DNA sequence: GCGTAATCTAATCAACA
DNA sequence: TGTTGATTAGATTACGC
């Protein structure tokens, strides 16, 4: 079975979109910073960035 | 920009290889169980399983 | 129901002994 | 220098709202 679908609120999405507009390929440091900031596991943020680059 | 390379000891590798021989496609439950068991983040275990299925 | 999170493979890079 | 963990680009499948 798959994990439960991670849900992002308005603030988390806004922060992630700003970070994406700054750099679409964030290193491990910035990814972990975003993880601690919006309280979302770093793996989920990496998946989000991959999907975001995929739609764009 | 990459994360530090995850290092596995003998026991972690043994448990992961046993789980792989049992099921090469573990669900989220089994992955999180292995994560809690060998104390390694679930994303690292998913990456390890992907690489293992890739080289075999 | 749509958007998008999650997952898999295939290919490539690089780092820690 | 080698093994193998880490990353990314595509295709998918399938929940959360």
């Amino acid at each position: 079975a798959r994990r439960k679908r991670t849900t992002f609120n308005k603030t988390q999405l806004e922060i992630l979109v700003k970070s994406f507009n700054k750099d679409p390929y964030p290193g491990i440091g910035v990814r972990e910073h975003l993880a601690s900031l919006i309280q979302i596991p770093e793996s989920r943020i990496q998946v989000w960035f991959q999907n975001r680059r995929a739609r764009q």
